[PDB]
């Protein structure tokens, strides 16, 4: 009741953190779920004016997009499936060129809800290239605040323990997007946390749904698509499906919109289910990353079942280490604990 009295709209919250505040990552983190902002899924933070992860991007034209994606989406009525073709591939030159290019560029508009109506309306049609999960950074490597390659979460667990890499989970992963570029609705991989640095470029729009209300959105997705549904556990892990908002507002399950801007950092928590599109050339880094809430989260997420090589990070370790206690009752089957979606991180005592 005093968490759940903070944010009790689950509405997407937006930080403007001072310097000092900004220089302990997992610190700031702690803070904005201790005002409730985790209740949205989804956070907006504006790092200080004078902070620069990098000085220039004028040297990467050069940068390889070894896989880049054509996104070709079938549906109607605002519920959608997107299929990935991989292209060739291509320079960041020889993509913003495709991107910038009027076959593939802006539509014109006003007000965000026309491109937001344009978006919606033409998603199955002139299927865009998305230049999807690059393997790298553009921190300079003196950056040391908010640096996606080296956050410094318990989530360094992993390969601290196992040396495993999973990439864009435990390592950095660039976006480069075009107009109607989308990212289907989905969780992160063992409901981690993640992060979202647009570098450069035309805005990125989010959907978000209350983790306190994931559980209704799932009911519906599996309605929705019941051979999906019946085929995997967790069909929507395989990031193909598209929603629209008028789809969710139809069927009651509740979410708020947020449009990420240049320069701008977007916080996804546990069990926050997103999607969104980008409205033109952009250019985005992400990671995944943890703190000691998402443990209980980790230990009871529900995994994709039908797809090998899919992502599945061994519990046992985070469970040992910081639920000492429990780790008997755990590895038998027989912890039930329940996840309050309310509750800020324990590291939060602070505030
Ligand atoms: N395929 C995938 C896996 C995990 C993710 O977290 C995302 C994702 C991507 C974006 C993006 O395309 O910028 C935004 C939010 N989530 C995508
Ligand atoms: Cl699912
Ligand atoms: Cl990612
Ligand atoms: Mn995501
Ligand atoms: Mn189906
Ligand atoms: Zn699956």
């Amino acid at each position: 009741s005093e968490s759940e009295t903070l944010n009790p709209s689950a509405r997407i919250m937006t930080f403007y953190p001072t310097m000092e505040e900004f220089r302990n990552f997992s610190r700031y983190i702690a803070y904005i779920e201790s005002q409730g902002a985790h209740r949205a899924g989804l956070a907006k933070v504006v790092p200080p004016k004078e902070w620069k992860p990098r000085a220039s991007y004028d040297d990467i034209d050069d940068l390889v997009i070894p896989a880049p994606i054509q996104q070709l989406v079938t549906g109607q009525s605002g519920l959608f499936t997107q299929y990935n073709i991989q292209k060739k591939a291509m320079t960041v030159r020889e993509f913003r060129k495709i991107a910038n290019s009027d076959k593939y560029c802006t539509p014109r508009y006003s007000e965000f809800e026309e491109l937001e109506r344009k978006y919606w309306k033409n998603l199955t049609f002139n299927p865009p290239i998305y230049g999807a999960d690059v393997n790298g950074t553009l921190y300079e490597k003196h950056v040391d605040e908010w640096n996606i390659g080296r956050l410094r979460t318990i989530l360094d667990l992993v390969e601290k323990e196992s040396g495993i890499t999973i990439e864009g989970v435990n390592t950095p992963y660039l976006y480069f997007g075009m107009w109607k570029t989308s990212f289907a609705w989905h969780t992160e991989d063992m409901d981690l946390y993640s992060i979202n640095y647009l570098h450069f470029g035309e805005p990125k729009s989010w959907y978000s749904v209350p983790p306190e209300h994931g559980k209704r959105l799932e009911r519906l997705a599996k309605g929705f698509f019941p051979g999906s549904a019946q085929s995997c556990e967790a069909f929507l892990r395989h990031k193909m499906t598209l929603i629209s908002p008028l789809m969710l507002k139809k069927y009651g399950i509740p979410f708020d919109k947020v449009t990420q801007e240049a320069g701008e950092f977007m916080i996804t928590f546990p069990y926050g289910y997103h999607a969104g599109f980008n409205h033109g050339f952009n250019c985005a880094e992400s990671t995944n990353f943890a703190t000691r809430r998402w443990i209980e989260y980790g230990k009871q997420a529900v995994l994709c079942s039908c797809r090998k090589d899919m992502v599945k990070i061994s519990m046992d370790v985070f469970v040992r280490k910081f639920q000492p206690e429990r780790y008997k009752l755990w590895k038998a089957g027989k912890d039930n604990t329940v996840i309050d979606h309310t509750l800020p991180t324990p590291e939060a005592a602070e505030f």
